[PDB]
């Protein structure tokens, strides 16, 4: 019986009351574990993994994390929805495949520019300038060419459909759970007001009213709620008209085109949305002239994580950056002052007579000379100019030369480059640091593994049986599922503290086998 | 064996075996693996690399053609970027090894429509490929062997 069942089988530990540590144990439906193992929610696990740390706090972690099983919980819904039948079957088909489809489309930009390669140039009619190719095989690659581009091109097309038919919803669902929460818990459209530059609550301000505003949200008496809530001190006619409820219904005994523009607004600031759409719209100019096609390697740069740092790595410290290649402008302004005042003889790039190139003869081209040609030189300008020797000015012009040399090589080049290699390894450093610590200790409890492994595999045990992630969100949907009149009192107690958003429950530096080493 | 025996048909085999010194101490095998301490970031960093170098060879096949001229005498030109393969063979060999970037070995863009375009292409690859990549590369290994 007990190998039978073990599967159905769920266990926490929850922090009781009575200031001491419970084990709970409850049923897990067929169901709920097998749409667990869905592709996409992988990918929303990856990416969980990914964020939680990297900017989370940790006062709230915890938080964050039971988000997160609400949306997972969603997703799982609408994983089960998966001449009318034919384009429902396609459009699930597409939506099935997404991730699939975006793997052929890089694959088909990376063969594009292959062929790119052998292109050649020539000024009579192939056998104003005419592109061709160069290709051995006579008429192997000019019609893969047009093939490959009319392939890529409907991928991109399939991918935009797909992303349109799969992450909508769950960006509806969480705009509205953030709405909807922030109205209930702080008022904001009742006594605070949103600040004049935060638009997302200017645009969010015109769903208000809509008679169908919680769409994708469960919560569908939020209204009601918070009327009851912030109707007493406040008027409640004008909560009335605010919210746009009819005061004289209580309880007892066609297209509503401002939601569609709520909706249209909201979706079209959407990151990935624009990020489609510029692709589709590059595919599309790969048309007109192919090495447009070349953009789509970008897509390549931002697929791994090492990559991404080292792109990141520039960004890090924009705003010293800035100022430190400001600071290099001024002084080489300064020292371009100097010189067309008094070196401006020595600035001859003419070697035939009677043809002189004067390079210092305006003040724009001589900064021009100093800020293009003097600091790629790597010695200075000194080594670009006629040599001094002889000349009445010969001390100046040495110390002209070795003070542009200190100053500008030696010093500022470095700092610059400093900067941006210190916040490439600062950035590996804090990554490492991170991972170290996610796989040295539990989650939950916070505790190393070093207390556990006294015993053999302890450390495994106590992450797959007693602190496991996942049953705590099985346990959160058998919570949802069961009847109020039918929840025992433990059960009933995380319900109503979950329902208060109060996360007092979670095991903080505790757990059952410390509690009882004594037994 | 197989070296030594080889060693009597070229004498110059025999130098193979001079490679036995070189995991002889400790000291010079760790300055070896430093070098395979890191390969995959490094692997990957030369790809980006490669990436950039041939978005840069795109623009310059499409643009500025005619500052390629590599023949000092009349009458006998050497177009270096005629075709994509070999503009992005030069701009891989000639131009990574340059020290101050492609700009110093090709035609100066004084008085040209286009001066203000080659002076933005010439400051954006040596900020972007010999300023910072090359760093990284090398601070992968000096790291890996400290
Ligand atoms: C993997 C990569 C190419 C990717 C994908 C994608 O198609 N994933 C993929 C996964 C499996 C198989 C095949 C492809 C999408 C991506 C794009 C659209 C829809 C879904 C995923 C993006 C991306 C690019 C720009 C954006 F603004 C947002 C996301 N990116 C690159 C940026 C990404 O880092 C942003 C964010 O996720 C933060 C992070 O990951 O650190
Ligand atoms: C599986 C992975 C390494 C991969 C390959 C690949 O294996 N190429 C491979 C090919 C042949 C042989 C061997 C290997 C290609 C990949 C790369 C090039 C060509 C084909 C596939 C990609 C990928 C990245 C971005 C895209 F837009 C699309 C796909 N991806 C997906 C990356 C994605 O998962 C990262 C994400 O999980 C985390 C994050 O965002 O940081
Ligand atoms: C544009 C900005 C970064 C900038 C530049 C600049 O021109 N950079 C740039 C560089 C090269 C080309 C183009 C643009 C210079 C700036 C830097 C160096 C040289 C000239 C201007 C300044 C700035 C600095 C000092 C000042 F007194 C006033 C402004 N600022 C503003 C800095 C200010 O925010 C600093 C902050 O600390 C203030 C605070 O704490 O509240
Ligand atoms: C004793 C040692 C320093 C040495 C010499 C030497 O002294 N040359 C010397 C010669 C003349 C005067 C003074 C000194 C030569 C050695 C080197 C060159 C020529 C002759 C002998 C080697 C040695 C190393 C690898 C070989 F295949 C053969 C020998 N070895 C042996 C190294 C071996 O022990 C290392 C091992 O214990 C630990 C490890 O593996 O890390
Ligand atoms: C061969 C391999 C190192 C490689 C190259 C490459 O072409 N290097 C190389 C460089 C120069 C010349 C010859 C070869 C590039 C790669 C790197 C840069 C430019 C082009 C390809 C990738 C790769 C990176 C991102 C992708 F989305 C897909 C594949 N990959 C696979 C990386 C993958 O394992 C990362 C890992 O993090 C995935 C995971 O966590 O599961
Ligand atoms: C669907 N659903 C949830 O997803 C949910 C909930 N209470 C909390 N959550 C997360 N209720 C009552 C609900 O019906
Ligand atoms: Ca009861």
């Amino acid at each position: 019986i007990l190998e039978y069942f073990r599967p159905y089988l769920g266990r926490i530990e929850i922090m009781g009351a009575s200031r001491r540590i419970e084990r709970i144990y409850f049923e897990i439906s067929e169901t709920n574990r097998a749409q667990w193992e869905m592709p996409q929610v992988k990918e929303s696990k990856r990416q969980f993994i990914f964020d939680v740390v990297n900017e989370g706090g940790e006062s709230e972690k915890m938080e964050l994390f039971v988000s997160f099983c609400e949306d997972t919980i969603f997703e799982m819904q609408i994983a089960a929805q998966i001449l009318e039948v034919q384009r429902v079957k396609f459009l699930n088909y597409l939506s099935r495949n997404f991730y699939t489809l975006r793997f052929l489309a890089l694959f088909l930009a990376f063969a594009i520019n292959f062929i790119l390669l052998f292109y050649k140039v020539s000024d009579s009619p192939p056998g104003n300038m005419v592109y061709y190719f160069l290709e051995e095989s006579t008429g192997y690659m000019e019609p893969a060419l047009r093939c490959l581009s009319l392939l890529h091109t409907l991928v991109a097309f399939l991918c935009i459909i797909g992303y349109n038919c799969l992450k909508v919803p769950l960006v509806i669902f969480k705009r509205e759970k953030e709405l909807a929460r922030k109205l209930e818990f702080d008022g904001l459209y009742i006594t605070e007001q949103p600040e004049d530059d935060d638009v997302k609550g200017q645009w969010d301000r015109l769903v208000l009213n809509t008679p169908s505003f919680p769409s994708n949200y469960w919560d569908k008496f939020v209204k009601r709620k918070v009327l009851d809530k912030h109707g007493d001190i406040y008027g409640r006619e004008r909560i009335a008209e605010l919210l746009g409820m009819d005061l004289a219904t209580l309880e007892i005994t066609s297209i509503d085109v401002k939601y569609q523009i709520w909706k249209f607004g909201v979706i079209f600031t959407d990151n990935s949305f624009l990020y489609l759409g510029w692709y589709m719209v590059m595919s599309l100019l790969g048309h007109y002239n192919n090495f447009f096609f070349a953009a789509h390697l970008l897509d390549i740069a931002m697929g791994v994580k090492t990559l991404r740092t080292i792109l990141s790595s520039v960004t890090h410290n924009g705003k010293q950056l800035v100022m430190t290649v400001g600071l290099l402008a001024v002084v080489v302004y300064l020292y371009t002052v100097v010189a067309f005042n008094f070196f401006r003889k020595f600035y001859n790039k003419s070697e035939d007579e009677d043809e002189p190139d004067m390079k210092c003869d305006d003040m724009m081209t001589c900064y021009l000379f100093h800020m293009y040609v003097g600091v790629r030189a790597g010695g200075g300008i000194g080594d670009e100019i006629e040599d001094p020797a002889g000349d009445e000015y010969e001390l100046y012009r040495v110390v002209f030369d070795i003070t542009f040399f200190f100053f500008v090589i030696v010093i500022l080049l470095a700092i610059i480059q400093g900067l941006i290699i210190d916040a490439f390894g600062e950035l590996r450093d804090q990554q490492e640091q991170v991972r170290e610590d996610m796989e040295t200790k539990c989650f939950i409890c916070g505790i190393g593994s070093d207390y556990f492994d006294t015993t053999p595999h302890r450390f495994e045990t106590h992450t797959l049986e007693e602190h496991n992630l996942a049953n705590y969100m099985f346990f959160l949907m058998y919570l949802i599922n069961k009847d109020e009149t039918e929840h025992t009192g433990q059960e009933s107690y995380v319900w109503k503290m979950y329902q208060e958003r109060c996360w007092d429950f979670f095991p903080a530096g505790d757990c059952f086998r410390k509690q009882y080493e004594d037994q």
